[PDB]
């Protein structure tokens, strides 16, 4: 029963961990069953979701997506917890080549097939005069030859603040927690040698816990802690910061998230005038000798280097470059204005881009919810959820198929992007 069930949510500070264990609650499983395991207290400052914002919009690459983003759609707009962080100011995609614009309209096309009216909310914008109505902060002659696809439902997301939402609800209820090495998973623990039951987990400081399932929602640190079988690879991708006075910001305010595939995004700035700032690149691993548990020997492993754990690591001098060219293309006028808390941020990729969500194949009663690939904080409200549903045998199949055990189907290093990452000790300038 779930009022006598007792999980362990290792990652239970990050994106996927801390939406399972609200919608444990929300299942009514008993709070004080419920156990979060993360090196940093919630929201964790090493989660790829500690951050001022994200992007929310729609993107069809597989199965499930559809039926995933209309369920965090809904949330984002309706539930009375993260209603609050949606931003909704749409969303427009750019391009001026010949290339760019046909991927433009071919993605358009896409969500016209769905044959659900998604074209009610989205739109190809095919003029000038049509791009500046959405963002007049554009000069004219800027946007010379751009075309546009314009997403209605999307916008950003403050992320830091849903996941402290989410904490301090599970707090006020009496979750229990280890942070620091007691809250840091080392191995699980099994009933007999065979290792075909978990029964919990240890942590590096030797804490053992127990419980009837154990939940690995760690992020772009899942695939060193057990052994994925190169099913996940995990890559940085990179930010960095602008500061605008309240009356540079003033041009921008409730503007869409621009994006550019060959440049990158920038987001509206923040209520302290702070404009954040990606590139677009296929990520950095960072192969270093490393052991996870359930491989009998050390593996080659992309394992994050963490800014919360050495705050003066920023970014590659590539990084830079990218990052100022997209300023360059986006925000012309502020191309003196000085970067700052530049840093990488962690995710991991799956060959095909889908979840990896599903139980341990060997250990029963381990569960795995990672294999994010860098696209997935837009489903903090829903996808604990059927996490959920997964541990209780309750899982529809569209998302299990899609998210089903699958060593050897794909490359991870390259995944769904344009090229196999590169790694950090190829690229100077980021320690
Ligand atoms: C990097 C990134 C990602 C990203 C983005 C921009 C950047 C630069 N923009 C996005 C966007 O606009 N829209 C969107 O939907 N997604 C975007 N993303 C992706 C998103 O950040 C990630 O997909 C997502 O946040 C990842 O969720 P996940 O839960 O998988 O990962 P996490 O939040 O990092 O959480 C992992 C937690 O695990 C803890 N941890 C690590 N090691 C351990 C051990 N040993 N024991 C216990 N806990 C551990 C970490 O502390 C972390 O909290
Ligand atoms: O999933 C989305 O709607 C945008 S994710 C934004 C981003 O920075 O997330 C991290 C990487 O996946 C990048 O390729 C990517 O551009």
């Amino acid at each position: 029963p779930r009022a006598n069930t007792k999980i362990i949510v290792v990652g239970g500070g990050g994106t996927m961990g801390s939406s399972t264990a609200l919608h444990l609650l929300r299942a009514g499983y008993t709070p004080s069953n419920i156990t979060v395991l993360d090196t940093y207290p919630i929201p964790s400052a090493q989660s790829a979701g500690y951050d001022l914002n994200k992007i929310f919009g729609i993107r069809l690459r597989n199965k499930p997506d559809l039926q995933l983003y209309l369920e965090a759609l809904d949330m984002w707009k309706n539930d009375p917890l993260f209603k609050p962080f949606f931003h909704n100011v749409g969303q427009m995609d750019v391009s001026s080549t010949e290339e760019g614009i046909k991927k433009l309209r071919m993605r358009y096309q896409s969500l016209l097939d769905a044959g659900i009216g998604l074209e009610k909310t989205n739109f190809l914008l095919e003029s000038e005069d049509e791009i500046l109505a959405k963002a007049p902060h554009f000069t004219r002659e800027q946007i010379k030859g751009w075309k546009g696809l314009f997403c209605g439902d999307g916008g950003w997301l403050a992320a830091a603040k849903a996941i402290n939402a989410i904490g301090q609800f599970l707090k006020e209820q009496g979750v229990k927690f280890g942070f620091g090495e007691a809250g840091t998973f080392k191995k699980p623990l099994f009933a007999d040698a065979d290792e075909k039951t978990c029964i919990g987990v240890e942590t590096v400081d030797g804490t053992k816990y127990y419980a009837d399932k154990v939940v690995l929602a760690a992020g772009a640190w899942s695939s060193t802690l057990v052994d994925l079988e190169e099913q996940c690879v995990s890559k940085a991708w990179v930010f960095a910061h602008i500061q605008l006075t309240p009356a540079e910001a003033a041009a921008y305010k409730n503007t869409p998230v621009i994006y550019d595939g060959d440049y990158g995004f920038f987001i509206e700035p923040d209520e302290n005038g702070i404009i954040k700032v990606c590139d677009e690149f296929p990520g950095f691993t960072h192969f270093k000798m490393h052991q996870p548990y359930g491989s009998p020997v050390p593996k080659l492993i992309s394992v994050p280097r963490s800014h919360a754990k050495h705050p003066t690591d920023t970014y590659p001098h590539a990084s830079e470059v990218t990052i100022k060219k997209a300023i360059n293309r986006f925000l012309p006028r502020f191309n003196d204005k000085e970067l700052f808390n530049r840093a990488m941020c962690w995710c991991t990729d799956t060959a095909d881009a889908n979840l990896l969500v599903c139980e341990h194949p060997r250990w029963k009663g381990f569960y795995l919810a990672t294999g994010d690939s860098g696209h997935s904080f837009k489903l903090l409200p829903n996808i604990g959820k059927h996490v959920v549903e997964l541990l209780e045998g309750r899982l529809e199949s569209v998302f299990k198929d899609a998210w089903r055990w699958r060593p050897g189907s794909g490359d991870a290093l390259k995944s769904r992007r344009a090229a196999p990452a590169k790694d950090l000790a190829d690229m100077p300038g980021w320690r």
